[PDB]
């Protein structure tokens, strides 16, 4: 089996897995829409009660799986629970990261496209709405937002070609393997990512207009609002963000952990990777978009902008703000270059589970596993590129509801079916430090009850609206992703047949 070469390489690759587009694009939007500091309390709580325990659980399952030659959940779920149904539930741990990858790599390619255009200065120029409109139109031409009745997207030729280059970049890393590809790239990307982010945070701090400063944005984000801790919509938002941001329930952490040696520590390593992400999220990610928006527009306007769109902040508002400053075009470039490296280190992570399945279970070489995985993702992404609201549908079913459901599933299998005491032992085995004894009770009683309650409220108060009050074209996307599940179910069926022959 492939293994991580260095300790630091492992940490940086795992942090590169988590530290992604979610830190800089998803988190600011979620927080702004949920009363800033009103969001943070549920967020911190969810991090302590859901994020941390599941991180250790996924590292545990991965290392346990890898020791026996299996990187993905179809096989790992079966190892923990010798039942046919465990293999089928395990498909979600291939399905989720595949579907997520299908739209994620595409968003990632927008950041490269924008980076290029901002570096070369092929960007709009201002002559409040006269400031935003040219940048709105710039993004709308790029991705091809529908102008009329038809739910059809028309991406520019540049966007399409940049998507191809992005696929090629992802492949060039992944084809070199774990230590020589993913690890080596992480050691380059992460320091760069941190430097650019710190630079941009510092630069944003210096912004002031007659409407406010950056500090006003931080005050909005860090003033606890106790009159919102009763809204279930905020708690759903916070827990969802925690899963997405930490790459939990994507089977991606598990797959990375399957290249960790049987004896090596996962307790401190896991905690470090999780804490590195939260610092990049709340300190770095939280200090760029919102404070800049609040500084130019005030709190009320910044929230309203964050509500009328989620790519409004990162692709429209921020570059618009930057263009009003000296060297703003280059500042835009640094923003989009930061985003590109944030995305890239995470997109290689959510394609690796499919690659590892093909290698481990169907005994394909790395070359063919990577190329076939890329081909599947490349082809499928045409739905995201050309069909309006296809991105939102995949992001909901796989990257939002799917991950929470899968987190609960993997927790139940590992802690309730495999055995709580066996699970605990497997977590702590070889650890530099031990997990606090309190977390056993959290993992076994608190976390599962909390997620189960959350999913029941979710499926009764929120999913009826999405199932019923959306455009008919969502069924094309639903149909296709259900098809992907059946296809993956079929590959698992072939994998066990091949094992017998
Ligand atoms: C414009 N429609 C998309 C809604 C938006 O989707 C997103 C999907 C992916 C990402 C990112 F960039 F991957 F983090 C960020 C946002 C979203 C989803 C959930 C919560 C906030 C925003
Ligand atoms: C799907 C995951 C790899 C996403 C990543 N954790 C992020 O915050 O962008
Ligand atoms: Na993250
Ligand atoms: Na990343």
């Amino acid at each position: 089996r492939e293994h991580w070469a260095t300790r630091l390489g492992l940490i940086l690759a795992m942090a590169g897995n988590a530290v992604g587009l979610g830190n800089f694009l998803r988190f600011p939007v979620q927080a702004a829409e949920n009363g800033g500091g009103a969001f943070m309390i549920p967020y911190i709580i969810a991090f302590l009660l859901v994020g941390i325990p599941l991180m250790w659980i996924e590292w545990a399952m991965g290392r346990y799986g890898g020791a026996q030659g299996h990187g993905t959940t179809p096989a790992i779920f079966y190892l923990l629970w010798r039942n046919r149904f465990a293999k089928i539930l395990g498909v979600f741990g291939l399905w989720i990261p595949l579907v997520v990858a299908i739209y994620y790599v595409y968003i990632e390619s927008w950041t490269l496209g924008f980076a290029i255009k901002f570096l070369v200065g092929l960007v709009p120029e201002p002559p409040p709405d006269s400031i935003l409109r040219p940048f709105k139109e710039f993004l709308y031409s790029y991705i091809g937002v529908p102008k009329g009745d038809e739910p059809i997207l028309k991406p520019s030729l540049f966007a399409y070609i940049v998507f191809l280059i992005t696929m090629f970049i992802n492949v060039s890393i992944l084809i070199r393997g774990i230590s020589k590809g993913i690890e080596r790239f992480a050691k380059i990307a992460m320091p760069t990512l941190f430097i650019l982010a710190v630079f941009l945070v510092i630069r944003v701090f210096l912004l002031e207009t007659p409407n406010g400063t950056a500090a006003d944005g931080l005050n909005f984000l860090w003033t606890p609002d106790f009159e919102k801790l009763k809204d279930p919509g905020v708690w759903i938002a916070a827990v969802g963000q925690i899963f997405f941001t930490l790459s939990l329930g994507f089977g991606a952490i598990i797959t990375y952990a399957s290249y960790v040696r049987k004896d090596q520590d996962i307790v401190l390593s896991g905690l470090t990777a999780a804490t590195l992400n939260e610092k990049a999220e709340v300190i770095l990610g939280g200090s760029i978009s919102i404070p800049a928006a609040v500084a130019f527009f005030g709190v009320a306007n910044a929230v309203a902008i964050a509500k009328a769109g989620a790519f409004n902040l990162g692709f429209i508002t921020l570059p618009a703000i930057f263009s009003q400053t000296a060297g703003g075009t280059f500042l835009g470039f640094l923003w989009f270059f930061l985003l590109f490296f944030a995305g890239l280190t995470s997109s290689i992570a959510i394609m690796q589970p499919m690659i590892a399945f093909l290698e481990d279970e169907l005994k394909l070489s790395r070359k063919h596993a990577v190329l076939w995985t890329a081909a599947i993702v490349f082809f499928s992404a045409h739905l995201v590129m050309f069909l309006n609201k296809s991105l939102d549908e995949m992001d909901f079913w796989a990257g939002t509801i799917g991950v929470v459901f899968f987190g609960l599933t993997e927790l139940i299998i590992f802690f309730w079916i495999f055995g709580a005491d066996k699970a605990w032992e497997e977590i702590n085995r070889g650890g530099i430090i031990k997990v606090p004894r309190i977390y056993y009770y959290v993992m076994r009683y608190i976390t599962p009850a909390f997620l189960a309650v959350l999913l029941v409220v979710w499926a009764r108060e929120y999913i009826p609206k999405i199932m019923e009050e959306t455009h008919w074209t969502v069924w094309i996307t639903r149909f296709y992703i259900i098809g992907l599940f059946l296809f993956l179910t079929f590959l698992v069926f072939l994998a066990e047949r091949r094992r017998n022959h």
